[PDB]
């Protein structure tokens, strides 16, 4: 399986895109009450329910554009430090900061996900995400919860009366699904294993990182192609049409439906498709990548390779 | 169907336009929050609402002139490198560089979408665009989103005080339609398949590509005619008249009513119309240009002959 | 044994996560009719019963996002006050109020479990949990009682009346269990023993110490890892499938099955494991750390150095 896929990749990171995309068709299933916001309320927008049959307007939750992908990103940096390929000690040569001018130009994060400082310029993301939409209606997918605010006395008062204005926040129900296609451009085999790593290995998405928003990244297909396949909203609208809106059905049936909708859509997409990894071939591919992780030497090897490569790219086609 | 269209096109690119213009009438539908900006705010302009249901006062969003031509253009250059017709690397015979201190004068991109170089020659675009306009008003078609860039330690605190890396950004909504009429002049058939290819194949349009700005172009008619045709704005104002407000209707009701408006408008413009591909003829033509782009041998052939023609154009009529 | 594990931790808290986690797996068993809400009714969510042999009518109880952080946290702060390294006394040098401008930036609670002063300083939590989901249906986990109000005198038996507050109130039945996973980032060894104490010591759940709401924290494993293990919901779904839905079997059968379900799930996730502790190697760890927790002469030394490290951290990286 994996030994075959090494043929589908570039031998080193190219100057400009050579038209090789790999697309990851995921279902993100909520577990434990994520929050997604850019103001005092959950992000939501009206959409058509589905493409052909289900036709009414339907308010959907929006997993807005970086809640989708900075949890992936920062989970990768956590491994690059753990393997000693980067460091946070400001006196070390291996330094890489985030969101500041100390952020390096050499490491797999900076090159696969991108940077901009001014000095030493900038690099554009090779991982293209999109904003994702809840498969079902917002008004069937949410609750607003009051949050308790006690004092060290073990009771709700300083003295005589309680704390005024105990507040609410709005949270997303478990077992609601955000179908999402994320895509990697012009990468090497190692670079694929780093990004596919981050997608499977990260779990904490929501606002309150340390109290909620662990999610399940149920990857349904990996599709190699010469361009952009369908949008995330187009996959959601198709996936609703295929079920006629009876979305209250078991998660594995929704996972097999997403596989069969993806193939129905991919066969009417104007792109060459060298490999459509789905189903029993994919459950073989993902278990064999989960055996490249779960091992110290196999990761040391590949990521070291990646770093060499990403460093070479930084030296020949990045800064200076 | 496409074997009939070979009779409409010219047998090689001519020295001057002989009046044979092919036009692509499209609705571009936002799939994920585009940014169409030039100056740190979304582009808008006040317009008459429609050709009747009049005002001089409806503010509608602008997909400004380049924001549509470059994403299409660059998806072509990506395919030319992928089919191995051109290359990205210095010290090769078929290098093509974009916006560069030099460039080739030979590849399909250079001859169809155009170039200029200050020490050398220039060539005008065979592909013509307007700025595209939103069918609905700005206030019903946008939201502004806060974004923040913390230290990856999970707070804005730089060891005790807030660096406050926070601002707000303006975004177009999904389900927002930009009616568009692209045009191509004095083409060859494989040149038309290249341009129709780029319109069908590209999806990442706006600013911040790696995170936002998927669209779907639904092509509603391909008109072959002896002249220029209605503006993006004139089509938009006729489509707003035909619906009379009421813009929250389904996407399938928009694509069919746009085809109806386009035919009424095509009867009022002083052009001979050699062919009017709409409806069931169009979703046959699009299905056969899908099976060109999905097939590796056919696509190599067509686009290879295009390469030769554009090279012949270069050495006989272009910058040599 | 326990000082070999001391190697699997850093000699200081780091500036950013160097990618070491330890995760604690625990079946929180209920008795004494608990209440996990201060909002209206016992929190309940419909779920699929499990990953196979599954239906999605299963409205299980949920323990929400701080109803299992704030107990352990307050029960821990009360220890490091009782052992004498911080105080609640109005103007002491070592004062740590739980909220507001006098609240600490340098005691172990503030660095392990987190803080924000609104503005003027914050640090993100190092200990992570999600809302936990019960192993059974609400209708198979439910009893109700009622509220009576003998404030002063409180006797009305010849009149035949009681006060306006009287209502029927739902409470969580005994023999129920709430599988939970908790974890901490980048600990020192004494900080690991501190949190492992707080997990093991705490009895009370909900807002108050009187009447209902005391529970048994049956720790089923601890696992050292390079990232997130399964979700709080995934374990309960996986264990319900393995147990085959018939929950009424003895509590010891719940406790042994969770170690063999953890051993299966832990081998599927893309996560390295420096260590994993279960069965005969877990109970021999737990009896040893509980020996520190009842031998105050060495307990003081442990937390003593924690404070030394917590404050070295607070002035090096936390809040100067």
């Amino acid at each position: 399986m994996l030994d075959s896929l090494k043929s589908q990749f570039q031998p080193s990171f190219p100057r400009l895109a050579s038209g090789h995309y790999v697309h990851f068709l995921m279902l993100r299933h909520s577990q434990s009450f994520p929050v997604f916001q850019t103001d005092g309320v959950l992000n939501t927008t009206r959409t058509q329910a589905g493409l052909l049959e289900k036709t009414d307007q339907l308010s959907r939750l929006v997993m807005f554009k970086r809640k989708q992908t900075t949890p992936e990103r920062l989970a990768g940096r956590e491994l690059l430090r753990n393997l000693g390929l980067t460091s946070a000690d400001k006196s070390a040569k291996n330094l890489c900061e985030y969101n500041g001018e100390g952020s390096c130009k050499q490491c797999p994060d900076c090159i696969l996900y991108g940077f901009a400082i001014g000095d030493s310029g900038s690099e554009r993301s090779k991982v293209y995400s999109d904003s994702a939409f809840s498969l079902g209606a917002y008004e069937q997918s949410h609750r607003s919860f009051t949050f308790n605010a006690p004092f060290e006395g073990g009771t709700m008062s300083e003295a005589g009366v309680m704390r005024s204005a105990i507040n609410e926040l709005d949270h997303i129900l478990p077992e609601v699904t955000f179908p999402t296609v994320e895509s990697l451009r012009d990468a090497t085999y190692e670079g694929f294993i780093y990004v596919l790593g981050n997608l499977l290995r990260t779990k904490r998405y929501g606002a309150q990182e340390s109290r909620t928003g662990t999610m399940k990244n149920h990857l349904v297909g990996i599709v190699f192609a010469d361009g952009e396949i369908f949008s995330n909203l187009h996959l959601t609208q198709a996936l609703y049409d295929q079920m006629g809106g009876e979305l209250n059905k078991p998660i594995s049936e929704l996972c097999e439906t997403a596989a069969t909708v993806a193939q129905d859509l991919l066969n009417k997409e104007p792109v060459r498709k060298s490999e459509l990894i789905f189903g029993a071939h994919l459950d073989t591919l993902l278990q064999e990548v989960n055996d490249i992780y779960q091992n110290d030497a196999e990761l040391t090897k590949l990521l070291g390779s990646l770093y060499q490569q990403t460093q070479d790219y930084a030296t020949e086609f990045g800064a200076l």
